[PDB]
Order: C-alpha cells, then structure tokens, then sequence
C-alpha cells in the first residue's frame, strides 16, 4: 500500500504545516501537524477542557463506531518550546492520503497548554519519530508509520515541504518526479528516538564550504534551523545590522536586508537554503526588525534541522531495519 497527502502552511511565514487526517467511522477529518521529532498522535477532542478549545476541530470518539477506549492508558507530553498536552487514549481507524491503519492509538487531549488553544489551525500532532519516544503509559504505543510499515510497498515516508506553498507527505514510495539529481543517503542513530544524523558541514552565501561534523535531528515539527553558536554567528555576520537579542530571544536583522543563502552538507552532497527561507518577518506587527530563521542551538542541547532546512530538500525517512535519511535538491 501507499498514501499521499498534501501538507499546507498554517500561515504566511510557514510557522508549521498541517495535513488532513481521517479518524474514525464515519471519518472525522482533523488537520494535524506531522512531527518527525515526536512519537504521539494526539488530538483536540470532545474530552478537551472546554475553555481550552478555541476554533480547533475536535475528535469525538463516541461518534465513531470503530473507537475503543484503551483502558487505563494515559499520556502526557512536553515539547521543546515549553508547550504541553495530556489525556487518555482510544484506538481507532486512521487514514492519511488513502493509507489506512486500523487499531491506531489516538491520544485524546483532556488538557492542552495555552499555545495550543491560541492556535486555531492545528487540531493535534501526528508523531513520526521512533516509537520508543511514545508517552502512553503503562503500555507504550506505536506511531502511525510504525503500524503501517509492514503493509507499505517500501518501508519509507517522504517529506516535501513547500516554501510559502503546499507540499506533500508520501508513505510507501519515493516519487522520482519530486526532486532533481540524486538522493544522497546518510546514516541515522535511533539511540535518542530521533531521526538523528550528521551533516558534513556548511557554507554561508557564496563562501567556501567548511567541512565539520554537525550532529542533529531531521524535525518537521520544528519551524527553524538550530545550529551551533559558531555556525550561526558566521551566518549572521554576513548580514549588516544583524545581532542576537536576548529580549527578543534570538538573532534579529533589519527587515531591509537581503539575506544570504545557507548550504548544509549531506555526505558529499549539498543542500542550499535560499536567503528568503531564513526571513521570519517583523518581530512584532509594524516593526522593522525581523526574526531570523537560523538560530543557536546552545542550551537546547541538540541541533535541529527544522522546516527552514527541510523545505529546501526532498527528504526520505527510510524505516528499513537499519534506518537512514535521504536528501535531494528539488
């Protein structure tokens, strides 16, 4: 089997992407944030504290003839930005782009943090990291991909995120029309539960490539590119007036700037992030100070190849017995 679904930016900055997901019988379609940096599929629901729902579409398990309470199971998750959610668990039929999993754990939120409430466009998360990170207790549950894998034509999914435009998540096949040149595959460590790999270096604009190993994660659920302070300083030094602002929480730059590109290495291959992908717009409405899309990972404790990086590539998440990651230009 295969599946193919369009993923759409939630706003004009590509702050996140949402993908429609069918849950239950009859189908209830929710728009979920596909997140290769976590492993829980959770949704706003009829169980979510009423004051914490503000415009989201909810899953109502009592209206699904295939929903079953997973007795005694609870979940609770916190993300790197301090947001959180928790609740109980159902199993139900879940379909993405025509690919169907029966008995998928659907984690129903009883509580969500304010940031979720305040974002009406995201109805929940669909985790695509390794199932070892799943938070369900006392019996850990599998991700949608883990459950689908054996049925897929090939045990892979691909992320093809758009810049200020829709893109595609495919399951079970590689669309050879969706990228240019060849796909370069690179090793993955699953030791921390992530799609963790080592970039071979970087360049800023038309500058020379610096060969250096950068261990980090491929994370569709993180907006920005978080890299070591040395690398980030080298990038922003090429933008007149750019500075790190403790009050804003990262590098800012004059909105009048033209940003240089940023290249990252995948083995001997190179992925080029155009400068415009690194512009996250005014820090507050009407400001002429703009927020940068490349930020320091210092104090996160991990480098993150988030959407800024991934949207410059066609990315293969290869879930073979020994997982690997592939990157192609597009």
């Amino acid at each position: 089997s295969t599946g193919s679904a369009t993923t759409t930016p939630i706003d004009s900055l590509d702050d996140a992407y949402i993908t429609p997901v069918q849950i239950g019988t009859p189908a209830q379609t929710l728009n979920l944030d596909f997140d290769t940096g976590s492993s829980d599929l959770w949704v706003f629901s009829s169980e979510t504290t009423a004051s914490e729902v503000d415009g989201q579409t909810i899953y109502t398990p009592s209206k699904s003839t295939t929903a079953k309470l997973l007795s005694g199971a609870t979940w609770s998750i916190s993300y790197g930005d301090g947001s959180s959610s928790s609740g109980d668990v159902y199993t139900d039929t879940v379909s993405v782009g025509g690919l169907t999993v029966t008995g998928q754990a659907v984690e129903s939120a009883k509580k969500v943090s304010s940031s979720f409430t305040e974002d009406s466009t995201i109805d929940g998360l669909l985790g695509l990291a390794f199932s070892t990170l799943n938070t369900v207790s006392p019996t850990q549950q599998k991700t949608f991909f883990d459950n689908a894998k054996a049925s897929l034509d090939s045990p892979v999914f691909t992320a093809d995120l758009g810049y200020h435009a829709p893109g595609t998540y495919n399951f079970g096949f590689i669309d050879t029309t969706a990228y240019t040149g060849s796909i370069t595959y690179t090793a993955v460590s699953t030791k921390q539960g992530f799609w963790e790999w080592t970039s071979t270096g970087y360049a800023v604009g038309s500058g020379t490539f610096k060969s250096t190993s950068i261990d980090g994660i491929a994370d569709t659920g993180t907006t920005l590119l978080y890299l070591p302070a040395t690398v980030v300083s080298a990038y922003w030094a090429q933008v007149s007036g750019a500075k790190s602002s403790s009050s804003v929480g990262g590098y800012v730059f004059p909105c009048s700037a033209t940003l240089p590109s940023f290249t990252f290495g995948v083995g001997s291959a190179r992925i080029v992030i155009p400068g415009d992908y690194i512009d996250f717009g005014p820090i507050s409405t009407g400001s002429s100070s703009c927020f940068g899309g490349i930020q320091s990972s210092a104090g996160i404790g991990i480098n993150i190849f988030g959407d800024v990086a991934l949207k410059a590539a066609f990315v293969v998440f290869n879930g073979a017995t020994t997982p690997t990651l592939g990157f192609a230009s597009k």
